[PDB]
C-alpha cells in the first residue's frame, strides 16, 4: 500500500527528505508520485514516481523509478518591466532506474537484481562515477 | 582508477559477488565493463556496464549503468540428433540506471541526487516495488 | 602512473591550487587530463592536459600539454529576468607547451631541454614577456 | 631593451648557458632570437626565439617561445691528427611554449598563467612526462 | 592492476630485464604496452604489448602479445672522447604471440593451451627451432 | 630432424601429452606437423605445426608455430535417429607464435628472443592474461 518515503540526502549528516505520496499506481497507463514540499512553491518540491506495468509482448513485468531534485535560480527584487519574479528552476538532477523481470523468474533473482542495484549505487564507484563525472581509467 | 567492484547478493546472509573489469570506458563511445566469472562459461558471467559521456546539446554530463544477471536454463545429456547442448541463457534480468548533471550544477546536488538513488533502492517500497512487482495502490 | 598536480599560483604568496586526476591517459588517441575543482561549477575548474604519444613517421616522440586557466564571469541576477543567469566564463588564458624526443634522443638530452624550458620559465625575461606582454626590442 | 639570457641546463650541478643577442624583435612580424655560440660548429648553437604580438581581429595578444638544442654526430669518432669528417646535425629537440592573454585580462592573470607553466615544468610530473618519456596513466 | 614484468634473457646466466608499465591497455581498442628502459638512447628500449578482447560476433576472446628486442648499430665504434655518431637501429627482433579462446570454453581448457605454448617455447625442438634457424626435416 | 615433442597439460599433476611426429619439413611452402593420438579418432588429436622459412625480401628467417588442442563434443546416441554420430569437434583453442629472425642476428640476440617469450608466458601475468582472461587495466 502507498505511504510517503524518507530519502537521506547526501552530506557529512544525512538530513530525512520525506516525499508524500500525490497519485496512487493506476492502470499501467499512470505511475505513482509522491512530493517532497520542501520549498514554498510547487517548483522546489522533490518528486518520486514509480511504475509497475506488465509488458505482454515480451511476457515480463517492468519497474520505472525516477527522482527529479530540482535547484531553483538566484532571483532579484526588481524584474524589468513588470513585477518581482515568481522563483523559478535553474536545473534539476534526474535518476531514471528501469528493471525488467522475466514471468519464469525467481523471487530469489528479484532479491538478487535489486540488492546488486542497490550496493552498487552505494559503491564509491558509483560515488566516484556520479560526484566526481569521472569515467573508469 | 578502475578496480573490480564488490555487490552483496540478495539473500538472508549476502554473499558477496565480485565483477572484474574488462573493459576500461574509452573516449565516450565505449563503456566500461566488468565480469563476474561464477560460472564456467561465459553466458554465466554476470555484467556490469558504466559510462560517463558529456552530452554538449544539454550542456550536461550523462552516466549510465546497467547490471545484467543471467540464469542459465536446465540442460539435458541427451539432445536431439547430436550432441549434449552447451549450457544457455534462459533468461536474464537487468537494471538501467541513468543520472544526469547540468554543468551549473553542485557538488552538493551530485551527492543529494546519488544518495537519494541508494537510498531509495535500499527503502521496502522499492523491495515492495521489483520483489513482489507490485504497484503502489 | 596518474596523480594529482600541484601548480603554485603567482602572487605575493602563491598559493597551491591542486589538479586532481579526473581522467588518466591509456591510448594514445586521447589525453590525460586534471581537473582544479575550486570554483563550485564545472566551468570554473582549472584544468591539466598532458598527452606523450609516440610518432612512429618521425621516429619521435611527441609531449603535449596544456594548463587552462579561466576566469569566470561576474555574474549579477538579471536586471531583466531578475534570475541570476548559471555561471559562465567571460574568458580562458591558455599554455599550451610541446616537447619533441627523437628515437636517438639521449636522456641526458631530455633532461636538458626540461631544463632549458622550465629555467627559461622562471627566468625573468620571460617574465618581462608574458606578464608585461612586452618584446624584446 | 633586448639582454641576453642564461639558462641552466640538466646536468648533477647545471651548467649555464648564456644565449647572447645575435637578433631583436623586428616588430610584430620576425621574433626576437638568441645563440648559445658554445659548439664550435654553427651546428651546435643552441636557439632561442620570443615574439609578442597583439592580434587585434581575437583581441588577445600571443607569446611565442621557442628553444631549439641541437645534438651533433659524425661519421666516426674524432682523431685529432688528420683530415677528420666534419660533423652533422644528428637531432634536434625543441620546445615550444604559447600563452596567449585576452585583451580584458588582469596582469594579476598574466602572472598566475605564467606561474602556472613554470611551476609545473619545475614539477615533478613533468620529469616524469618529459625526462622519464613516460604519460600518466 | 597492471604490474610491470621481469623477463630473463638468454645467456649463461639469465639477466633480469625489468619492462615497466608505461601505458596501461586502453579498453578493447589500444594495447597495454611495457618499456624496457634500460639503453640510454630511446632506441634501445625493449617493448611488450598484450591486448585482450572479446570478438562479440565470433564469440570469442583474442589475446594479443607481442615482444620487440630492437639491436642497435653506430656508423664507427664509439670513441669516448669527442662527439660521437648516435646510433641507428639496425633491427629488431620481434615474436608475435596469440591465442584465440571461444566463448564456449573451460578454464580448464584456457590453463591447458597456455601451458602447451609455454612447455613449447621450453622446449629444445622449439630451441632447435628459433634459436638454431633450422627447421624440422 | 624430426622427433615427437613432449608438452605438459595444466593441472594439479600435469600430464606429457606426446605428439609423435606424423608429417616432417623438407620443403619451404609447407609446414611440419606433429600429432598427439590420444583420442581414438583423427578428430581428437591435438596438432603442432612449425615452418622456419626465409624470407629473402626483409632478408630474414619467419618461424611459424602453432598448437591446436581440440574440445571433442560430447556425442550422445541420437535423440532422433537411435544412431550416434562419428565423433565430432565442439570448438578448438589454438596458440600461433610468430619469431622473425634477420639476417644480421646475433645467435645470442636470438636466445634472448625465445628466452623473452617463455618465460613471459610461464609469468603470472600471462596466466592473468590467458587463463583468467582478463586484461591489464
Ligand atoms: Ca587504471
Amino acid at each position: 500500500q502507498i505511504a510517503n518515503v524518507v530519502l537521506a540526502d547526501g552530506q557529512a549528516a544525512p538530513a530525512d527528505k520525506t516525499f508524500e505520496p500525490q497519485r496512487g499506481q493506476n492502470g499501467v497507463t499512470d505511475p505513482a508520485e509522491w512530493w517532497e514540499k520542501s520549498s514554498p512553491t510547487l517548483n522546489g518540491y522533490r518528486r518520486l514516481t514509480a511504475l509497475v506495468r506488465r509488458n505482454a509482448a515480451s511476457k515480463s513485468v517492468k519497474v520505472k523509478v525516477a527522482i527529479y531534485d530540482p535547484t531553483l535560480a538566484v532571483t532579484a527584487p526588481s524584474t524589468a518591466s513588470g513585477i518581482q519574479p515568481s522563483p523559478t528552476v535553474a536545473f534539476t538532477c534526474p535518476v531514471f532506474i528501469e528493471f525488467t523481470l522475466p514471468d519464469a523468474c525467481t523471487i530469489q533473482n528479484r532479491k538478487d537484481i535489486l540488492a546488486y542495484a542497490k550496493n552498487f549505487l552505494a559503491s564509491a564507484t558509483a560515488t566516484d562515477l556520479v560526484v566526481n563525472t569521472a569515467p573508469q581509467y
